[PDB]
């Protein structure tokens, strides 16, 4: 599924994403943009052999299990697969662990490279939340 801007941080909103470990629904919108352009069903695979799935490009090296990653952690316990699902909430379930491992929302690069310090509730503006 490709989410609307404002489909998507309603849908984060109600998964209790807004203001998680101190972050605004903004930048979380912002990384779902940079890494996935609001669609689901978004894969790409890193250097390292590993595969980053879903809204949030959630890799496959520490958090899901895709059977080919070899050395790789499912600290999220759940198939890589159910990371591309029209249903946000094993991407959000598992955000939540990424985003409480101590580096904040800077284990997303393109969160650290194209959002952070920049005026992110333009993300959420318009929207009825
Ligand atoms: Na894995």
């Amino acid at each position: 599924k490709v989410f609307g801007r404002c489909e998507l941080a309603a849908a984060m909103k109600r998964h209790g994403l807004d203001n998680y470990r101190g972050y605004s629904l903004g930048n979380w919108v912002c990384a779902a943009k940079f890494e996935s352009n609001f669609n689901t069903q978004a894969t790409n695979r890193n250097t390292d052999g590993s595969t980053d799935y879903g809204i949030l490009q959630i890799n496959s090296r520490w958090w899901c299990n895709d059977g080919r990653t070899p050395g790789s952690r499912n600290l999220c316990n759940i198939p890589c697969s159910a990371l591309l699902s029209s249903d946000i909430t094993a991407s959000v379930n598992c955000a939540k662990k990424i985003v409480s491992d101590g580096n904040g929302m800077n284990a997303w690069v393109a969160w650290r490279n194209r959002c952070k310090g920049t005026d992110v509730q333009a993300w959420i503006r318009g929207c009825r939340l």
